[PDB]
C-alpha cells in the first residue's frame, strides 16, 4: 500500500520493457557513430579500439607480470599458467617528471620477495584507471602527459608489455575460463563494457579481416542529450554537484558512486514534501553522500530488512515510521532496479550485433562480469539477467564472474598476447624459406640461361635436364591459307576434336569436348586410340562432314622425342594417363592404326605438336609479335623461336626452329635445391615420378595445394593452426586442390569462402585460422609466379641476345587454368619478368582458343609449303 505510492510517485524511474528497447536502439545507433570514421570525432559513445584481436586459447603457459593502476589498491599482481586441464593460475601479489615512475616502481626487487625473478626479462600485463589514446596494445599518452608505455620501460636501469582497459581485463579473464566469453561488463564505483567487433566493422584500425575488442566507454552515452527524455530531476542535480559536471550521463544513473546519493535526494525531495517523515528532516540526511550505496544493498538483501533500512534511517537521525522504512525499501529497490535494467538495455544492443556479425540463429556468448554493484548488491545480478534474456529472446547467454578483474586480466592479455607474437614469429620462419630475394630471383633467371644452353648443346643435350626439343615447327601463317583442317587437343583437362576453316580476304572455328573414361585413359593404346577416333567420327557427324579427306594437326602435351613434325615418340604416360603399349611407340602411326581399323575416313596426319607450341601458334595469328608459349596449369612448360644455328641437333644454320623445352624438368640435376624447402622435397619424395619434374612442382599443378597442405599439416603439428587439431581429410594426399588457392586468394572481409573450405576438410577452424591459411596460400602462389617469371625473363632475354637487339618487343602466348583463375599469379609474373629482363617488353596474351587452333595452323602452314 505504501509501495504502490512510490511506485506512482518515482514513477518515471520505472523503464517499461517498451522503453529499454527504444533505449538498446538507440545505443545501437550510438554505437555505429562511434565505429564510423567520419562520425567518431563527434561520437558520445567512443568505440574504442583496444588491439586485442584474439580472446583466449586455453593453450597460454608461462610466467606473467602485471599491475593495476586504479588507484584503489595500486596493486602488482604475478601469475603462471599451464595448458592442462585444471586452470587456476597461480596468483601473488601485496598492494601498494622522471622521479615520478620510479617512486614505488623500487618493487621489480620488490615483488620478486617471493621469487627473485629480478634475473627473469619478463613480460608485463598493464591497467592503468586514467583515460587515454592509444594506438597499439604498447602505446598511448593520458589527457588527465606524453607516452607512458615506452617511458615506463625508459626507468629500466626488462620487459615485453601491452596496456588495455579493465572491462577488456575482465573479459579476457573470463575467456581462459570460459571460451565463449565475447563481452566484459563492469558495474561498480563506474561502469563500462567491451565486446569482439568484426575488423571490417572498424574504420579506425586498417584490417578487413579479423576480430577486435572495442572499449565502448559507454559511460559517456547520453552525454549528448539523447538519454534527456528518460533523465529525471535527481539525475540533473547529481550532475550538476558532480566533479565532471555534463560528462558520463549513463554512469551516473547507474554505477555505484552515485546510486546512495541518487535515493538521497529522493528522501529529501518526499520529506520536504511531507510524504515521509512528517517533514522532520535532520541536519545528516541533507549532508551529501551519507546515504551509501553500500546501504542500498544492506536494505535489499536480507530476510528483515525493513529493519536495517531503520537501523540506517536512525544513523542519519531520523523519526521513521514502519510505512517510513517500507518507503525507503522500495526506493532503494527503484534505484537499484532502474541500474539493472539500464545495463541491460545496452547489453541488449551489444548482444544484437554479436547475434548479427556471427550469423547463428540462437546466439550463443558469455559475459565476464565484474564490479561492486554486480557482485555485492543482493538483486542486481538476477534482475539484469532476467532483463536481458527478454529483450532478446532468441538468447542463449551465460554470466560468469571473474575475481581478478583488472589485476590477472592484464596478464591474461599478456599470456595471449605472447602466445600470438610466439606463434607468428614460428609461422614466418617456416614462410620465409618460400620468399626469395630480387637476387635469388636473378640467379634462378642466371641458372635457366645455363640449363637452356645444355640442352641445346648437342654435346651435353643428353645429360640435360632441359631439353630444349626441336619442334620442327620454322614457319609463320604467310597470307593466302585455305582449306578445312581438323585439330586434336589430347592431355588437357578436356580433350577436342576441332574443325578450324580458314579463308584468306578469316579463321571460321568449331569444337566438340569429349570424355575418356578413366577406364580408357588406363586401358590399353588400342582402346585409347580407337576411342580418339571414335570421337573424330562423332565430330565429323556432327559437322555434316561424313568421310570428307581431311588434313589434321594434333596438339599432344605429353614428353616426345619428335623425330620431325609428323612424327613424335611417346616417353611417359603423365597426368590422368597409363595406357599400354604406347610409351617408346610413334604417335602418329598409333594413330593412324587406329583411323584404318575403323574402316571410314581418310585422314593426312600432317603435325603433332606440344600444347606449347601450339598455344604460340593460336596467339601469333592475332598478335605476329608473339615468338614465346607459357602452359601454367596441370602442368607447365614453354617454348620460344630459337635461331637455327643453336640448335644442333638439327643440322643446317638458317632461320628459326620453335623449341620445345620441356622447361618443368629444370632443376632435375640439382640446380635448384638450394632453393628448395623440405615441403618441396616431400612432395617430391612422394610423387609419382620422383626426382623428376621438380620446377614443375613449384609452380604448378596440383603441386601448389600440395605444398600448402604440406604446411598447413606442419603448422598444425607444432600447435601453430587449428588449435593442433588435426582433421582427417587434411591427413589425405591431394585432397586441398590447387584451385582452392585461388578460391581462398580471392577472399576478403568475412573470409567465408575460406572456412567454407576448412570445413569441408572437415576442420575446427576460428577467423584467425583461415587469416593464416589465406596466408600460406599467398607465399606459396607468389613463389610460383615469381619462379616462372625467372624462367620466363631468361627466356625472353635469350632471345634478344641472340639477334644482338638492344632492346626486344615480344609477347608470350599463355594458357592454362591456374595461369587465367587465379587472382594475382599473372600480375605477379608480368611484374616479375619486367623487373628480371629490364630490357625486354613483354606482353601477355591469353588465347581464347585453346592450343588445338594452332595445331590446325601449324597444319595449313606446312600445306602451303608443300603446294
Ligand atoms: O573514467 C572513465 C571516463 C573518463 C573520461 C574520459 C574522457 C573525458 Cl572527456 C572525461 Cl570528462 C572523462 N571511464 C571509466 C571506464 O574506462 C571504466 O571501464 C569504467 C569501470 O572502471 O569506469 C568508467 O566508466
Ligand atoms: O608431363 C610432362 C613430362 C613429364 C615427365 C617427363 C620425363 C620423365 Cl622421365 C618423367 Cl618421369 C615425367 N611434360 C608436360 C609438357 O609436355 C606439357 O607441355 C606441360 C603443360 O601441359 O605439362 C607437362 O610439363
Ligand atoms: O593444363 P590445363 O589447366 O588443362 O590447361 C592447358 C590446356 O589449356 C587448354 O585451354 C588448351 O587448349 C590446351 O592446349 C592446353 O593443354
Amino acid at each position: 500500500d505504501q509501495v504502490q505510492k512510490v511506485d506512482q510517485y518515482l514513477y518515471h524511474m520505472r523503464l517499461s520493457d517498451e522503453t529499454l528497447l527504444e533505449i538498446s536502439k538507440r545505443f545501437r545507433k550510438e554505437m555505429e557513430k562511434g565505429l564510423g570514421a567520419t562520425t567518431h570525432p563527434t561520437a558520445a559513445v567512443k568505440m574504442l579500439p583496444t588491439f586485442v584481436r584474439s580472446t583466449p586459447d586455453g593453450t597460454e603457459h608461462g610466467e606473467f607480470l602485471a599491475l593495476d593502476l586504479g588507484g584503489t589498491n595500486f596493486r602488482v599482481l604475478w601469475v603462471k599458467v599451464t595448458d592442462n586441464g585444471l586452470q587456476k593460475v597461480e596468483m601473488e601479489n601485496q598492494i601498494y617528471g622522471t622521479q615520478l615512475f620510479d617512486h614505488i616502481a623500487e618493487c621489480l626487487a620488490n615483488f620478486m620477495d617471493k621469487l627473485q625473478i629480478k634475473d627473469k626479462k619478463l613480460p608485463l600485463g598493464f591497467t592503468f584507471s586514467f583515460p587515454c589514446h592509444q594506438t597499439k596494445l604498447d602505446e598511448s599518452f593520458l589527457v588527465s602527459g606524453r607516452d607512458v608505455v615506452a617511458l615506463i620501460r625508459k626507468a629500466i636501469q626488462i620487459d615485453i608489455v601491452a596496456v588495455v582497459n579493465d572491462t577488456v581485463g575482465t573479459m579476457m579473464t573470463c575467456g581462459y575460463d570460459d571460451h565463449n566469453c565475447e563481452i566484459g561488463l563492469i558495474v561498480g564505483t563506474g561502469s563500462n563494457a567491451c565486446y569482439m567487433e568484426e575488423m571490417r566493422h572498424i574504420d579506425m584500425v586498417e584490417g578487413d579481416e579479423g576480430r577486435m575488442c572495442i572499449n565502448m566507454e559507454w559511460g559517456a552515452f547520453g552525454d549528448d542529450g539523447s538519454l534527456n527524455d528518460i533523465r529525471t530531476e535527481f539525475d540533473q542535480e547529481i550532475d550538476m554537484g558532480s566533479l565532471n559536471p555534463g560528462k558520463q550521463l549513463f554512469e551516473k544513473m547507474i554505477s555505484g558512486m552515485y546510486m546512495g546519493e541518487l535515493v538521497r535526494l529522493i528522501l529529501v525531495k518526499m520529506a520536504k514534501e511531507e510524504l515521509l517523515f512528517g517533514g522532520k528532516l535532520s541536519p545528516e540526511l541533507l549532508n551529501t553522500g551519507r546515504f551509501e550505496t553500500k546501504d542500498i544493498s544492506d536494505i535489499e538483501g536480507e530476510k528483515d530488512g525493513i529493519r536495517k533500512a531503520r537501523e540506517v534511517l536512525m544513523r542519519l537521525g531520523l523519526d521513521p515510521t514502519q510505512e517510513d522504512c517500507v518507503a525507503t525499501h522500495r526506493i532503494c529497490q527503484i534505484v537499484s532496479t532502474r541500474s539493472a535494467s539500464l545495463c541491460a538495455a545496452t547489453l541488449a544492443a551489444v548482444l544484437q550485433r554479436i547475434k548479427e556479425n556471427k550469423g547463428e540463429e540462437r546466439l550463443r556468448s558469455t559475459i565476464g562480469v565484474d564490479g561492486s554493484v554486480y557482485k555485492k548488491h543482493p538483486h542486481f545480478a538476477k534482475r539484469l539477467h532476467k532483463t536481458v534474456r527478454r529483450l532478446v529472446p532468441g538468447c542463449d547467454v551465460r554470466f560468469l564472474r571473474s575475481e581478478d578483474g583488472s589485476g590477472k586480466g592484464a596478464a591474461m592479455v599478456t599470456a595471449v598476447a605472447y602466445r600470438l607474437a610466439d606463434q607468428h614469429r614460428a609461422r614466418q620462419k617456416t614462410l620465409e624459406h618460400l620468399q626469395l630475394s630480387h637476387d635469388q630471383l636473378l640467379e634462378v633467371k642466371r641458372r635457366m640461361k645455363v640449363e637452356m644452353e645444355r640442352g641445346l648443346s648437342k654435346e651435353t643435350h643428353a645429360s640435360a635436364p632441359v631439353k630444349m626439343l626441336p619442334t620442327y615447327v620454322c614457319a609463320t601463317p604467310d597470307g593466302t591459307e585455305k582449306g578445312d583442317f581438323l585439330a586434336l587437343d589430347l592431355g588437357g583437362t578436356n580433350f577436342r576434336v576441332l574443325l578450324v576453316r580458314v579463308r584468306n580476304g578469316g579463321v571460321e572455328m568449331h569444337n566438340k569436348i569429349y570424355a575418356i573414361p578413366q577406364e580408357v585413359m588406363h586401358g590399353t593404346g588400342d582402346e585409347l586410340f580407337d576411342h580418339i577416333v571414335q570421337c573424330i567420327a562423332d565430330f565429323l557427324e556432327y559437322m555434316g562432314m561424313k568421310g570428307v579427306s581431311l588434313p589434321l594437326g594434333f596438339t599432344f602435351s605429353f614428353p616426345c622425342q619428335q623425330n620431325s613434325l609428323d612424327e613424335s615418340i611417346l616417353l611417359k604416360w603423365t597426368k590422368g594417363f597409363k595406357a599400354s603399349g604406347c610409351e617408346g611407340e610413334d604417335v602418329v602411326t598409333l594413330l593412324k592404326e587406329a583411323i584404318h581399323r575403323r574402316e571410314e575416313f581418310d585422314l593426312d596426319v600432317v603435325a603433332v605438336v606440344n600444347d606449347t607450341v601450339g598455344t604460340m601458334m593460336t596467339c601469333g595469328f592475332e598478335d605476329p609479335h608473339c615468338e614465346v608459349g607459357l602452359i601454367v596449369g596441370t602442368g607447365s612448360n614453354a617454348c620460344y623461336m630459337e635461331e637455327m644455328r643453336n640448335v644442333e641437333l638439327v643440322e643446317g644454320e638458317e632461320g628459326r626452329m620453335c623449341v620445345n623445352m620441356e622447361w618443368g624438368a629444370f632443376g632435375d640435376n640439382g640446380c635448384l635445391d638450394d632453393f628448395r624447402t623440405e615441403f618441396d622435397v616431400a612432395v617430391d619424395e612422394l610423387s609419382l615420378n620422383p626426382g623428376k619434374q621438380r620446377f614443375e612442382k613449384m609452380i604448378s599443378g596440383m603441386y601448389l595445394g600440395e605444398i600448402v597442405r604440406n604446411i598447413l599439416i606442419d603448422f598444425t603439428k607444432r600447435g601453430l593452426l587449428f588449435r593442433g587439431r588435426i582433421s582427417e581429410r587434411l591427413k589425405t594426399r591431394g585432397i586441398f586442390e590447387t584451385k582452392f588457392l585461388s578460391q581462398i586468394e580471392s577472399d576478403c572481409l568475412a573470409l567465408l569462402q575460406v572456412r567454407a573450405i576448412l570445413q569441408h576438410l572437415g576442420l575446427e577452424s576460428t577467423c584467425d585460422d583461415s587469416i593464416i591459411v589465406k596466408e600460406v596460400c599467398t607465399v606459396v602462389a607468389r613463389r610460383a609466379a615469381q619462379l616462372c617469371g625467372a624462367g620466363m625473363a631468361a627466356v625472353v632475354d635469350r632471345i634478344r641476345e641472340n639477334r644482338g637487339l638492344d632492346a626486344l618487343k615480344v609477347t608470350v602466348g599463355v594458357d592454362g587454368t591456374l595461369y587465367k583463375l587465379h587472382p594475382h599469379f599473372a600480375k605477379v609474373m608480368h611484374e616479375t619478368v619486367k623487373d628480371l629482363a629490364p630490357k625486354c617488353d613483354v606482353s601477355f596474351l591469353q588465347s581464347e582458343d585453346g592450343s588445338g587452333k594452332g595445331a590446325a595452323l601449324i597444319t595449313a602452314v606446312a600445306c602451303r609449303i608443300r603446294e
